[PDB]
Formats: C-alpha cells, sequence, structure tokens
C-alpha cells in the first residue's frame, strides 16, 4: 500500500465514474440510425440531470439508443411516432410515451456497467424521442424550489453533436474508441472503459 | 341496451375523446403559414402537459393558430416579434406574450369542440411563437415537487413535424382528413371528427 | 417642475428600464463569432424568467457573450465544449457548465449598465451553450408550484434570431443600433441607450 503512484492511478479512475454518477455529473443518451448503405448516423446530447433528443428519421434499417452508466434506467421515456408526429396511430388515443427501460441491455466491460443498449429494426419516415433522467440514490429532489432553475438552465446548457460515419467501423474507431463512449456494435460485442476501482 | 357492439362502439370513441382530456393525454398545436402562391407551410407540435412552437417565418399572408381541443384556452400564449426576434418594438418595453386565448374561436362538428382557431393576415420577416397548457379539471398539481421531473421529460418528448401543401385542398385531403385533426378552411368550414358519446 | 413634457419623456425612458427589470420583462443573451474575412454571426434569444443559446461553431477567430442588464451576473453559466460537445475532456470527468459571471464586463453609456459582455479569442469545431436567468431582486419565487408551468411555457416562447453581417461596422449600423443593443466593438467602444431618469 505504498505504491502511493498505483493508488493514485485507481483514485483517478473511480473519481471519473463516481463524478459522473453525482448530480454534479453528465447524463447523456445516444441516438444510432443505421441505413442499407451501412453508415451510421449519431446524436448525441450530453446535459446535467436529464436529458434527451427528438428528430424525424428518413427510413432507417434500424436504431440503436444507448444511455450513459448515470442515467436512472426506469425513468426512460421513448415516444416512436409516425410519419407526422403522432405516437400512436391517433393523438386522441395516444399515452405522449412508453417507458422502456426494462428493454436495456447492460453494456458491461470486465464485470463494469459502461452503459445501457435498447436496439430494433424496422419494417416513408419515424419521429423519434428518448429522454431519461440522471440517477439520484440521495433524498435531495433537483426539482426543489431551490434548485428548479438550475434544472431550467440546465435545458440551455445542454450540448447536442450529430454526425454520419460511412460504416460501423468508422463509428467505432473515430468517434466511440477516442471518446471513451459506450458501444454495441452488430456482432453484438461491447465496447467502453471500465473506471470504478480499477488503474 | 343489449346492442353490445352498439354499446362498445361508442365507448370506443367516449374513451379516445377522454382519453385525450386526460392528464395522461396529448395537447397539440398547429401553426399555418399561407402564401400568396396558394401553398400552405404546418408546423405541428404534440406533447403531454404543455406545448409550443417558435418559429421565423418569411412572409406569409396570414397565419392559422389551432389548438387541440385538450388545450386550457385561458393558458394559450402568444410572441409575435418583428424580423429580429424583438415581441414590441424594443425588448426594454416587451412583455415577452400576449394572452390571446379570448380571440379563439370553437372548431366544432356535430355540437362538439373538435379543436380552436386563431386566424390573422398580415400587412420582410416574423417571428412567431405560441404556448398552451393541457387542461386540468382536477386539483392535482403537474408541476409538483413529485411530478416536476416528468414535465421537463415531457419537453425532450415532445414530436414535431413540419410540411409544405401546394394548396389548401391538398392539405385537407392528405394531412387533416387522414389524421382526425381539425381545420377551418378559407371558406370557413369546419374539419374534424366528434367522438364523445357517439358511434 | 411645470414642464410635465420635460417630466413625462423622463418618466417614459425611467419605465422602459424598469419594465426590463421587472419578472414581467425580458431577459436576453447574444453570441457573436468573429470570422477571419471580418464578418460576425450573431445568434439573439429573448424570452421571460431565463434565457440560453446552445450552437456549434465552425472555427470562429473569437466569441463575445453578451447579456442584457436584466441578467443575474451570478446566475451566468458556459458550457463550451470540444467538437463532439463534451465540455471538459471527457464526459466522465465533465462537470456540465462553469460560472463565469466574474469574467463579464459592464458595457456602460453615461454611467448606466447597458449590458455585460464576455469576450474571448480562440487557438475544428466548437460546441458553445450559454445561460442566464432575469434578476429578481424580490421575495417571489418564479419556479414556485403556482408559477412553475408559466417557466415551461417561457421555455416555448423564447424568440430566436440568427443572421451574419459582413463586417462589424454593418453590425454597428444595422443591427445593433437600430434596435437600441448593448455592445462592445474591437476598438472597445461602448453602445446603447441608457435609459434610467434620463431624458
Amino acid at each position: 500500500n505504498r505504491d502511493f503512484r498505483g493508488r493514485e492511478q485507481r483514485l483517478f479512475n473511480s473519481e471519473q465514474y463516481n463524478y459522473n454518477n453525482s448530480l454534479n455529473g453528465e447524463v447523456s443518451v445516444w441516438v444510432y440510425a443505421y441505413y442499407s448503405d451501412g453508415s451510421v448516423l449519431v446524436i448525441n446530447k450530453n446535459s446535467q440531470y436529464k436529458v434527451g433528443i427528438s428528430e424525424t428519421f428518413k427510413k432507417p434499417r434500424a436504431i440503436q439508443i444507448i444511455f450513459s452508466p448515470s442515467v436512472n434506467v426506469r425513468t426512460i421515456k421513448m415516444a416512436k411516432g409516425n410519419a407526422v408526429s403522432v405516437p400512436d396511430e391517433y393523438l386522441q388515443r395516444s399515452h405522449p410515451w412508453e417507458a422502456t427501460g426494462i428493454k436495456y441491455r447492460k453494456i458491461k466491460r470486465d464485470g463494469e456497467i459502461v452503459g445501457y443498449s435498447h436496439y430494433f429494426e424496422l419494417p416513408n419516415s419515424i419521429s423519434l424521442a428518448v429522454s431519461g433522467v440522471h440517477k439520484n440514490p440521495s433524498s435531495y429532489n433537483v426539482g426543489s424550489a431551490h434548485n428548479v432553475m438550475d434544472v431550467f438552465q440546465s435545458c440551455d446548457l445542454a450540448l447536442r453533436f450529430c454526425n454520419r460515419y460511412w460504416a460501423e467501423l468508422e463509428l467505432v474507431n473515430h468517434y466511440i474508441s477516442p471518446n471513451a463512449y459506450p458501444y454495441l456494435d452488430i456482432n453484438n460485442h461491447s465496447y467502453g472503459v471500465a473506471l470504478s476501482n480499477r488503474q
């Protein structure tokens, strides 16, 4: 226990894990749209407290939604609409979302959860929105009298990124891996970096 | 009262009406922009709790704002700005909105309210925003300690649609009618489907 | 004190100042992006209660953020991200914002604060978000049980403007000055109109 360099390295990584999972940290969502030409569109949003994406897609063959490990899985919500942005046939009969958390698989590296994935192939246009709330183990209510304005400001402060990659290989090499992001490729292989209590 | 098929049909329609008007249901807004070439741009937004649209328009001849019957008319707000998105001449003297609910006409079919319309012709660019809150007969406050985060998530989950139709006839046939939407055409004719207690 | 025209003129201006600073009034933010060809992109957002902008920029040489005098400087927050919209190297170690209010200079005309400026030159792409909350001297909490829905509606009602000007001279003449906006040019000269207790 006299290897201070070893101890600092472990603490360096754990701190990252734990900061992300605190209420001071990010919650992140990615939407991946897969096209028949093998290219992939990603939209990412990163924000405090809660985060979401809402976009319309020209026919993808498939969609993968990934959240960061800092999401509360139980609060995940998805509105998947038709070509005119109606969630369920007609507005009059539409619940504005489905709570799809049960369908999310854990993306794991070395036994650690690096994210959560929901993947679905499709049978024109879809409108798709997805939302999740940052984990909060604690009693402190972020939407209190005292903190609600900070949540309002987080809506302004959320950062969006959107790009198209020509191939999943390009996505893995130039997007997922440089940025320490979680991912699940078509061969069901998990990508990500485990940090908690690790060197 | 032994025509169960008749009873189920009536209940099927009433349930739709009532679901829409519950707090589990959609509130919807449409902005229609009318151009001198007779084409029409629609923006629609559909969300839980509250909904709005905010866009800038190259000179339309006219604007029609329609809300679903699930809006609370008294909470309707509109910010109509100039070419640089200032609501009232100068920011220093601008109230950020006007409460225009009194100007909304009921769109009715068979005596039932299928929506609310505000229509105005214009005398360059306008910036236009409009907002409304879902009806709530009940005592339950959606923006409480316990439910405010769900309202935050509804901002992420809101679905937008935007298209241009070449003629009002095309709008009526391919947009309004296929989707059971309320509408008021230039001849003041009402479109929509009455559901409450109806077969 | 029998010059009623003089008294009304002074009151006319003071009322504008004071209305802006009330909770009924606007809070405004501008982002200015400066390019090597000498052109300038402005984004402006105007809303009640709180306001923000979030955009990605192809390499500007510099950024100036200006807020209206109705902002509370202490609540200003900025997220400046990399090319993939991450605020601080990696999501796991990112605080979603910095509170940069201390760096803001007062833009003054005739001793009156007409706005606040933060200016920074840059060493590809940046993602940039900025947010601020309208001043509230009073005890009344805008995000209360009773008023939180109005804050939700202000998110719908916020108006955005975006344009490119070819030169700072064009910005000053055609954008800042016609609209009584505050500004600080490259020569450190202040623009704006003083209103409080002034003729």
